[PDB]
C-alpha cells in the first residue's frame, strides 16, 4: 500500500518498507544478480548496526565517515547511522591510483571539517584509510567485517525526531575549502516527499534503476533513500561497470522493465556514443516511464541524438524528464512537466551576452542559444531570481536562482554564517544563473564558471561546443574559462598524437571561435586525463581556471 514519503523521519520511513517485498538489487557488469536487499531485511541489519556502533561508546549528534561503494554493506551502514542516531557522512572512493594521493589531502580535510569519530570502509580501502588517518588517532577505523563483528551495545534504541541531522553531503566543497551540507530528517523528507509525490510523480508498479555513485547527491538522495521512501524496489549498476559499458544500463533496465532512471547529460550521451547493433538485439524501452537529466546544463540537441538513437528500440522521447537540483536543498529543485520530453526556449545570444536578457530570437536575431525547461517550483517551495543587490527580477532577466521550503538545509556544518542568513531569510542562493518563463526555471550555468569579460557575458559551454564538434574531442574534453589578464583560454584534453593534427586543429579552432564570438582564444591541447572534476562531478572550470592562474604566476 504505497505511501509517498509521508513520514517524519527516515526511520520511520524505513519501518513502513520493511512491511513490503520490495528491497534493493546489486548486478554485476553483465547485469547479472549479484546481491539481494530486501527492505524488511534492511531494517533488521540497521537496527543491529545501530547497537553494534553505540557499543563503540559513541554519542547522539557524533559522526560517522562511510565509504561509498554501491553495495549492501554501505546501505546496511548508512541506515544503522540513522537508527543510531548518529550522523552518517558518505565519503567518495578514490578517483582511481596515482590520483590516491590527491584523495589522501581530501579525505584529512574532511575529516578537519566533520571529526568523524569512526570511518567504516569496505577490505579494499583499508589500507588507504589507515595510511591517511595517520595523524586522527580520535578516529576509530572499521572495516565492514570488523563493524559487523561488534557487539550489540545492550541498550534501548531511541526514535529519531525530524529536526536531527541525519548526514552530512560534502560534494559541496572543494580540496581546500570542504563544506558540508547539513541534512536534517525534515529536510531530506520534504524533499523525498516532493520528489516523489510532485516532481517525479512516482505510480505503484514502478521500479527503479540508478548506475551513479551513492557518493554523488543524485545517486544517493535520489536511488537509495527514495526507493525507500517509496516502498519501491530499484536496481544498481556500479558507476565504474556503467563507465565502460554504457549499453549495460539500457540492458538492464530492459531486463526487468525498468520504468524510472535519472542520469546526467553525459550519461546519455555516452550511450548513444558507444551503442552497437549487438547491443541492440536485447533491448526493449517501452517500459523506461521517466527518463530524467540534470546535473550539469542539458544539451537538448544531444537529449534528441540519443532519442533518434533509440527510437528502434522503443524509446519514447516523451518519457524525457529535465529536471533541476543540488545538495544543499537535499536534492530536486524543479522537473519538467510529466510526459513533457524534453522542452526548449531560444533566445537571441546577443542579447543574453550583452544585455543578460533572455528573449525570443527574431528577424534580426544572428545567433541563438537553445536552453531546457526545467519545470516549475515544487508545493510549498519557492524558486526566485534576484540580481546583484538581492532584488527581484523580471521574466526573462538572467540572475541568481534562489530557492527557499522545506527541503532547504540548515547550512554549511560548522559554518554559523550559513546558518545564520538561512534562519534569518529562508532563502538561499544558488550560485546558478537562470531565468523564469511562464513560472519554469531555465538554468543557464554557474556564476563561478560564467566568462565575464569588458561589457559582455559569454557562457563557457558556448565556446567549448565549438570544440566538441571534432571528431577526437568529446563533452566535458574541453574546458574554458578567462585568466585574471582577460585572456580566454580552452583547454582540451584529448588523444591526438599526430602533430600535423594538432597544430592543425588549434589554428582551425582559433579561428573558428573568432569567427563565431569575435573573441581570441588561446587553444592548450592537454593529455589525457589532465583536467579532472570537482567534488560534484563535474567540470572543475573554476578550479582549472586558479591552477592555471597559479601556474601562470611562475614567471
Ligand atoms: C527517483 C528520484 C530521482 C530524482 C532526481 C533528482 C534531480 C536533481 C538533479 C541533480 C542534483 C545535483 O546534481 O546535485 P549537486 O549538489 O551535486 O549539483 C549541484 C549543482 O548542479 C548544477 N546543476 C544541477 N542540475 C542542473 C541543470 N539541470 N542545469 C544546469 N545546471 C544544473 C548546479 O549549478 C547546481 O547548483
Amino acid at each position: 500500500p504505497m505511501r509517498y514519503a509521508d513520514f517524519p523521519t527516515l526511520v520511520d520511513a524505513l519501518d513502513y518498507a520493511a512491511l513490503s517485498s520490495a528491497g534493493m538489487n546489486f548486478y554485476d557488469r553483465r547485469c547479472q544478480l549479484e546481491d539481494q536487499l530486501e527492505y524488511q531485511t534492511l531494517k533488521a541489519r540497521a537496527e543491529a548496526g545501530a547497537k553494534r556502533l553505540l557499543s563503540l561508546n559513541l554519542k547522539k549528534g557524533d559522526r560517522v565517515a562511510l565509504i561509498a561503494e554501491t553495495s549492501s554493506e554501505f546501505v546496511e551502514a548508512f541506515f544503522a547511522c540513522q537508527y543510531a542516531g548518529l550522523v552518517a557522512v558518505p565519503l567518495a572512493i578514490p578517483m582511481g591510483v596515482g590520483q590516491r594521493d590527491s584523495w589522501s589531502a581530501k579525505l584529512q580535510g574532511l575529516l578537519a571539517s566533520c571529526q568523524p569519530a569512526a570511518i567504516i570502509t569496505g577490505d579494499e580501502w583499508l589500507p588507504l584509510v589507515n595510511a591517511a588517518t595517520h595523524d586522527n588517532p580520535e578516529l576509530h577505523v572499521l572495516s565492514h567485517a570488523w563493524f559487523k563483528a561488534l557487539p550489540e551495545a545492550d541498550v534501548a534504541l531511541q526514535r529519531p525526531v525530524p529536526n536531527d541531522i541525519a548526514y552530512l553531503q560534502y560534494t559541496s566543497g572543494s580540496t581546500r575549502f570542504p563544506r558540508g551540507v547539513i541534512i536534517t530528517h525534515r529536510e531530506v523528507m520534504a524533499n523525498l516527499r516532493a520528489i516523489s509525490h510532485d516532481g517525479i510523480k512516482l505510480r505503484p508498479g514502478d521500479r527503479c534503476v540508478s548506475w551513479l555513485p551513492f557518493y554523488h547527491d543524485m545517486g544517493l538522495v535520489g536511488f537509495l533513500l527514495t526507493p525507500v521512501a517509496t516502498q519501491l524496489s530499484v536496481d544498481y549498476l556500479r558507476t565504474q561497470d556503467f563507465a565502460m559499458r554504457p549499453l549495460q544500463w539500457l540492458k538492464l533496465i530492459s531486463k526487468n522493465r525498468g520504468t524510472v532512471s535519472v542520469a546526467p547529460p553525459f550519461g546519455y550521451e555516452l550511450c548513444q556514443r558507444r551503442v552497437n547493433e549487438k547491443d541492440l538485439a536485447e533491448l526493449d524501452l517501452s517500459c523506461w516511464r521517466v527518463a530524467g537529466i540534470g546535473a550539469e546544463p542539458i544539451s537538448a540537441e544531444q537529449l534528441h541524438q540519443f532519442a533518434e538513437c533509440f527510437r528502434q528500440v522503443n524509446f519514447d522521447n516523451k518519457t524525457f524528464m529535465p529536471c533541476y537540483g543540488l545538495a544543499e536543498n537535499a536534492l530536486a529543485v524543479s522537473f519538467s512537466d510529466e510526459a513533457s520530453g524534453v522542452v526548449v526556449n531560444e533566445v537571441d545570444r546577443d542579447i543574453l551576452e550583452y544585455q543578460g536578457k533572455a528573449v525570443a530570437p527574431g528577424a534580426e536575431t544572428r545567433a541563438v542559444s537553445t536552453f531546457v525547461n526545467c519545470g516549475k517550483a515544487l508545493p510549498e517551495h519557492g524558486i526566485e531570481i534576484r540580481n546583484e543587490a538581492g532584488m527581484p527580477v523580471a521574466e526573462r532577466v538572467v540572475g541568481h536562482i534562489c530557492i527557499s521550503g522545506p527541503s532547504l538545509m540548515s547550512g554549511y556544518f560548522g559554518d554559523q554564517v550559513s546558518q545564520d542568513e538561512i534562519a534569518a531569510t529562508g532563502w538561499l542562493d544558488t550560485g546558478d544563473l537562470g531565468y523564469l518563463l511562464d513560472g519554469y526555471l531555465y538554468v543557464t550555468g554557474r556564476i563561478k564558471d560564467l566568462i565575464i569579460i569588458r561589457g559582455r557575458n559569454i557562457w563557457p559551454q558556448d565556446i567549448e561546443y565549438i570544440a566538441e564538434q571534432e571528431p577526437e574531442i568529446h563533452s566535458g574534453d574541453a574546458i574554458a574559462f578567462v585568466t585574471a589578464q582577460e585572456k580566454i583560454i580552452l583547454q582540451i584534453q584529448c588523444r591526438i598524437s599526430d602533430e600535423e593534427r594538432r597544430g592543425q586543429l588549434i589554428h582551425a579552432l582559433a579561428a573558428r571561435i573568432q569567427s563565431e564570438f569575435g573573441v581570441t582564444a588561446a587553444i592548450d591541447l592537454l593529455p589525457p586525463h589532465s583536467i579532472p572534476r570537482t567534488s560534484s562531478g563535474k567540470p572543475a572550470r573554476a578550479e582549472a581556471k586558479k591552477r592555471y592562474q597559479k601556474a601562470y604566476a611562475a614567471s
